């Protein structure tokens, strides 16, 4: 196991715990603090040799059994037969749904946030669990046995939960598909999981507009010769093509069914989800308890959740994110999780604070391209809302830039919330790489410490061996397996192992770059700059851009540090002028420079500055300030790379040399 930090020491670049994250104010006191050697001292107990007493113990207290298992674990990377607390049995509908009736049959299980506001409201555990009741006993109507596959093809309307958990309470392996995506993904989809039945939407609603799901599901199926029975929820009661036989609405078929359904006893290591990546696409497969496991604790100690907590993740049930952190994850811990339906702008980007101050959500979970757009329509949208409700303000998908970064802890969190950077992936099942918001101290963009159960490492890619210390630079791997790993890739196991256990033998390899610095935290996709310390004054990327953009041609600007032996960093600058403007190119360098000296004064010049024609991005609009950090430090051959115009790195790497 590699050793992490002894301690974490303080600086001014470290975010401490703010005070509704000490349980102060009345907050709950964190399951985790108050500082980075608390997270050690529970993180230790989770890998390594003696672990299995924790995983045991943590296992039969957050999930309900019938029957107890044995072992805790078995297997690994090499053939790929992971194995997590294989002897026993359960239920993940009995988790999420069952156990919790039986407590608070009224307590709310999902806030629906409809597309119109008005039509929010909440659904209880009881009403969520007779849905999904119904539905699984149609299914069983259909012939749906154990182990079937069956296509989930759903917008964002609360019935999906029901959807998915009735799949689950019969032991049927939901697949569950994106519902923007077009008839050529549903039917690849749909095909290679062989499924026979197909459960959607009439239409969806999303920003005022109308999603024509079943306009696009008759298109696929026409190439889908397995699929016999198409399950139909009237989302709009909009005139949409019914096939007689194959087509049955929602409400009908429902209707004729009895409103309890037994629960399937599955083994742990029972397939419980496909989920297809988005070569061709690779259905990941998750297993039942060990996922359950993962997505339950992450979920509690990851976001601090508690137990009459209302937990908003604004992600999509289609993707992993949905499947872990709106419907597993928050449904077995028995709170309140939101389904959100609209956009974030949608009416005005004034939606999700007054959702958050509606609802007194208490965490959100939410992605770095819509604080950002967010950010670009200002902050009357949201500034004088309340939000004090919330504590933890967390961020998923790619990377996110210090400047969504301090957005998000300005404006959403005044800066009362820990902001947690999450890293994972569909195949990992749950969050790897997060800090505790009660005990880890954060750096904007930087994920910080591994999960428990998670131990990673970064290797040379160009040596196959492990670096050693800290301030080294590499590819992520991980050094055992956890209970949340995908098992497998549906049919294609050789696939899995080739893409995931063959490239370092021993190893689960990720396929990120990854950063760790002097102080041990991780950086995914590598480090990027907030302060930098340019001969003894601190100035910040946005302080330094802030005094660009004055000038009135520029267009975009980004600038990163670097180590320099004369102001122990230096500020490099790219800048991107507006078209409107035509000036020799050096008498504009030697102009920028003149305009942040007017602004922040003589030290604060950047060393050098490229105009180049367009700042690198990803197809997101994130721009890419990792990889013109890399660049900078001279490592424009390391990058990697599958994003926007990659003939402007060359043109980067082009004018820095």
């Amino acid at each position: 196991v590699h050793p992490l930090p002894d301690s974490v020491p303080e600086s001014e670049d470290l975010f401490a715990p703010p005070p509704r994250m000490q349980g102060k104010e009345g907050r709950p006191k964190p399951h985790i603090g108050p500082n980075y050697e608390s997270y050690v001292k529970e993180w230790a107990k989770t890998v390594g040799p003696n672990s299995d007493e924790w995983w045991a113990a943590k296992a039969r207290e957050t999930l309900d059994w019938y029957d107890d298992f044995k072992t805790v674990r078995a297997g690994g990377f090499e053939h790929g037969d992971v194995q997590w607390f294989p002897e026993g049995t359960l239920n993940a509908a009995y988790n999420c749904l069952d156990r919790h009736y039986y407590k608070n049959p009224k307590k709310t299980a999902i806030i629906y946030e409809a597309d119109e506001p008005s039509e929010s409201r909440e659904v209880s555990y009881e009403e969520l669990m007779q849905e999904t009741c119904r539905v699984a006993n149609v299914l069983k109507s259909y012939g749906v046995k154990k182990g079937d596959a069956v296509s989930i093809y759903l917008p964002m309307t609360w019935q999906a939960a029901a959807a998915f958990l009735a799949c689950a309470r019969i032991g049927a392996i939901h697949s569950a598909v994106f519902a923007g995506f077009s008839a050529e993904s549903l039917r690849d989809r749909v095909n290679d999981c062989e499924c026979k039945v197909l459960i959607t939407t009439d239409e969806g609603r999303r920003g005022g507009k109308t999603i024509a799901t079943k306009q696009i599901v008759d298109a696929a199926l026409q190439q889908c010769p397995l699929v016999e029975n198409v399950l139909v929820l009237r989302r709009t009661g909009n005139k949409v093509p019914m096939t007689e036989g194959r087509d049955k609405w929602w409400d009908e078929e429902c209707a004729k069914m009895p409103a309890y359904c037994p629960c399937e006893r599955m083994a742990s290591e029972d397939p419980l989800f496909i989920l297809y990546t988005s070569g061709k696409p690779k259905g990941v497969v998750h297993s039942t308890a060990g996922y359950l496991l993962g997505t339950a604790l992450t979920l509690k100690y990851v976001f601090d959740a508690h137990p009459d907590d209302r937990f908003a993740c604004m992600a999509d049930i289609g993707w992993i994110t949905g499947h872990s952190y709106i419907i597993y994850g928050p449904l077995a811990n028995g709170i309140t999780t939101a389904v959100f339906e609209s956009t974030p702008v949608y009416p005005t980007p004034s939606r999700y604070w007054d959702f958050v101050d509606k609802w007194k959500a208490t965490q959100l979970y939410t992605a770095p391209t819509a604080i950002r757009l967010l950010r670009r329509m200002g902050e009357d949208h949201v500034k004088n809302h309340d939000l004090s409700s919330l504590r933890v303000l967390g961020s998923v998908g790619e990377p996110i830039n210090p400047e969504a970064w301090h957005w998000y802890n300005d404006f959403a969190g005044k800066n009362q919330c820990a902001i947690v950077d999450t890293y994972w992936m569909t195949e990992t099942g749950s969050i790897s790489i997060a800090p505790l918001p009660g005990a880890i101290s954060t750096k904007p963009g930087s994920a910080t410490f591994p999960f428990f159960g998670m131990d990673v490492d970064i290797i040379d890619p160009q040596t196959g061996q492990v670096l050693e210390g800290n301030d080294v630079e590499g590819v992520l791997v991980a050094r055992r397996p956890w209970p949340s790993i995908a098992r497998t890739v549906y049919r294609d196991h050789k696939r899995y192992l080739e893409t995931y256990m063959k490239p370092y033998p021993g190893y689960f390899f990720f396929g990120d770059g990854a950063a760790r610095d002097y102080d041990g935290y991780m950086w995914i996709k590598g480090r990027v700059d907030d302060v930098i310390n340019v001969s003894g004054h601190r100035l910040s990327t946005a302080e330094v851009e802030s005094a660009l953009i004055l000038h009135k041609g520029v267009a975009e600007t980004a600038v990163v540090g670097c180590a320099d032996d004369l102001t122990g960093q230096a500020v490099y600058a790219f800048v991107t002028m507006k078209p409107e403007f035509d000036t020799k190119e050096a008498d504009l360098s030697k102009e920028l420079a003149i305009q942040v000296r007017k602004v922040i004064g003589p030290f604060a010049a950047p060393k050098k500055i490229y105009l180049v024609s367009d700042l690198p991005k990803t197809r997101s609009g994130k721009i890419m300030r990792r990889v013109l950090r890399k660049i900078v430090a001279g490592e424009g051959d390391q990058l990697g790379d599958s994003i926007a115009d990659p003939q402007i790195v060359e043109e980067v790497k082009q004018k820095v040399t």
